[PDB]
């Protein structure tokens, strides 16, 4: 409420949002001997230790993380809460993956005791990997979303989540109705939206599993609550696209289904977007919609390769998602490593600065939270990660041989996993410690 | 005379080599309550605990690894010893990667104290990841191959290694001559080939960096020592293939340069093989040559996707390699994870049985050592790894949630790292235990 916290160490952040990756080098900030002052869970002062140490009264001990690297909390823009335990070994693609693996897994989260246990486990996985803000697919059952929101509220986490809307083309145990989906999402909105740092997303799974009536209910919810988020899947798989064209033949493609139902615009986030024509690229760019780039699940399911270069050209906001469930890791560093491989296959060179930006401030911007999180600017919420770049013998050996900042970022990205995460602070408090 | 060791736990191995990945299930033996008796570094007896417990003498206590999974030691068919510390810039490709990072890194190994230190480090990395047999690229300098062989012989490891032969198209500090290369490789063969379990490989880096004179010297070495190995790189990158076509215009492509110099045949291993014509597939298959599949470096360098399906159709032996240096991990589980993604991109489903097979007995077969290692058949050399498939909370959850054995192998493949390696035995001796 009024007590100060002081953290010294080496910091990396990006001081402003940009519009081309070539700009990132001029917005990146690295302070080897830096100092972060925290009050009321927000950044109070940040800069060089020699310019700010006078502000620390003799009554306070500084959290001394010298030798570590302190970065803003990672931002995961697409992840499924009720899918941590999922294993899909039989090399299925998207639709068979949904019927064989996704739905039976999410069925176990109808139990509220199981949902309660797994919500704590899910949040701990996030913190364990340095993710402090995520845009989260929930369940179809509203009480499991209640459990997830309660677990996140325990630590005053900034999280966007919502109930999945799906009333057709899925097993009976995982279906709602248009009317029930409207009313349950409305109850969750009134209970959790802008409850502390929590935020609600109107979350239809995708167009195949929602009737026109349910799509209208999602449109109605967005009109009644214009400051909520929208979150859905878009053009992940070609068979999915053909299925959509078969189910909505009178619309001008896949994205046009969401557009006609008023589900495009700012803070509307579309996961995957692997197979877009120009109609849809330009629509996303004019409506200022966001994309959740999920390279790992794209690879595992053989969906394809996301065109990050065309996203930069079209001025579309892109953030990174793990798509846990189909993806296998909660870790943002490994996600960026897989993105690097995906882009190398397209001849696109992903710089370390660009990867770091997409992991932090770029993801926050894609979620419309860049005024709240993403760097160490005074006034930002104090979500950050203390990383140990020497946490593994090979990682330490390659870090001991890196002198430049790009070398350090590249080593962190290519060799990093959960062991690289030494401590995680959320709302200015230590909420995870690797020990 | 000699004494026994008893190892109890859960075991899995493949009991014979196959030629179609569909037969692997028929040859996969899983013993849930099993006993492995070791004498003189070899499998004395293997089978069900109740069928063999009577053979355990009163003088020895059994090593009880119940709750773990015991597998044959992993076989790494292409790895570069003097490259563990290499940190590369982002986005650069094979030939520029070679000239900017690979050669200056390998230059530091002229110092023999540094070579000794890194030889110990390299062996430690192999052991802690469960690799008990590797086909290893050495240096151009004979002293570093001496250091590597000394480290491997200290623990009586079975390792194939050799001095790099390269006399052109590289900085002067990393070049030999045809005559010096022949004589240095002959001295290393005379000192180390069949010294204990050690084996020598005639190792020209690739055709671009070897003159016709040096290629003739390598041919001569292979003719004088027909039981040595041959190990080189082949059709990794399209620019590399075009370079080879310039430097040997009178040969019918890349593989034919090696073939005309009599360097194809049994125990000849060609790394990468990403861009093969159908001529070259048939030539590899008729000469019974082997391929080292390295998915991680293929993806980092934008090389392409190895066609494992055509390798099975053409009946060419394939093993897995890390290309440590360009690759970022010593770990075979992660290597198979990357292979799974590469094959998903090609529409090929890599089975858990197939991945496990290529990691153990299939790899030994590609190296021509399947009569000595690769499973728990009586008489085989006792190189094995005790694995902890539940080594992290997420691994434990996904392993519990798996019902079939292929699901458990898949969990290990997608989530496993060095933390999965609990114990490593080489030559019937415990040589690594996780701290
Ligand atoms: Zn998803
Ligand atoms: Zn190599």
């Amino acid at each position: 409420e009024h007590t100060l916290k002081a953290v010294r160490g080496s910091f990396i952040d990006v001081t402003r949002t940009i519009d081309n990756p070539e700009e990132i080098a001029s917005a990146l900030r690295f302070i080897e001997d830096g100092l972060l002052l925290i009050k009321q869970g927000k950044v109070e002062w940040f800069g060089e230790w020699e310019n700010g140490k006078h502000q620390i009264p003799d009554t306070i001990r500084v959290r001394d993380y010298r030798g570590k690297l302190i970065v803003p909390g990672f931002v995961d823009t697409h992840i499924h809460y009720p899918q941590s335990e999922m294993v899909g070994a039989y090399g299925e693609q998207l639709l068979e993956w949904l019927n064989k693996h996704t739905f039976p897994t999410e069925r176990r989260y109808e139990d509220l005791e199981y949902a309660r246990e797994m919500s704590a486990f899910f949040i701990k996985q996030l913190l364990r990997n340095g993710t402090t803000t995520a845009l989260v697919f929930g369940t179809v059952h509203p009480q499991s979303v209640d459990a997830l929101f309660e677990a996140a509220s325990h630590i005053n986490m900034r999280m966007i989540a919502g109930k999945v809307m799906m009333d057709r083309n899925a097993p009976d145990y995982l279906l709602d109705t248009a009317e029930s989906s409207y009313h349950q999402s409305k109850e969750l909105i009134e209970r959790w939206h802008k409850n502390g740092r929590l935020l609600y997303a109107i979350t239809p799974r995708f167009a195949p599993t929602s009737s026109p009536e349910q799509m209208a209910m999602a449109q109605r919810l967005k009109e009644e609550y214009p400051d909520t988020w929208v979150h859905t899947h878009l053009c992940e798989n070609k068979d999915e696209i053909a299925w959509v064209k078969s189910l909505y033949p009178d619309h001008d493609g896949y994205l046009d289904v969401y557009h006609q139902y008023g589900l495009t615009g700012k803070n509307c986030v579309f996961a995957h977007c692997v197979h877009l024509e120009e109609k849809e690229w330009d629509r996303l760019s004019e409506t200022k919609s966001s994309i959740a780039f999920c390279p790992t699940s794209n690879l595992y399911l053989g969906s394809g390769l996301f065109n990050l270069k065309k996203a930069w050209q079209k001025k579309v906001k892109v953030g990174m998602g793990t798509d846990i469930g189909a993806g296998t890791t909660f870790n943002m560093l490994q996600t960026l490593n897989e993105a690097y491989k995906v882009l190398q296959l397209q001849g696109y060179r992903l710089s370390a600065y660009e990867a770091f930006y997409l992991a932090t401030l770029g993801g926050a911007k894609s979620l419309g939270l860049d005024d709240l999180i993403g760097n160490f600017l005074p006034g930002k919420e104090a979500d950050f990660v203390v990383m140990e770049p020497t946490a593994t013998p090979l990682q330490q050996l390659r870090y001991d041989n890196s002198v430049s900042l790009v070398d350090k970022l590249f080593v962190m990205m290519t060799l990093g996993d959960d062991r690289s995460i030494y401590r995680t602070y959320v709302d200015g408090r230590l909420v995870y410690e690797r020990n």
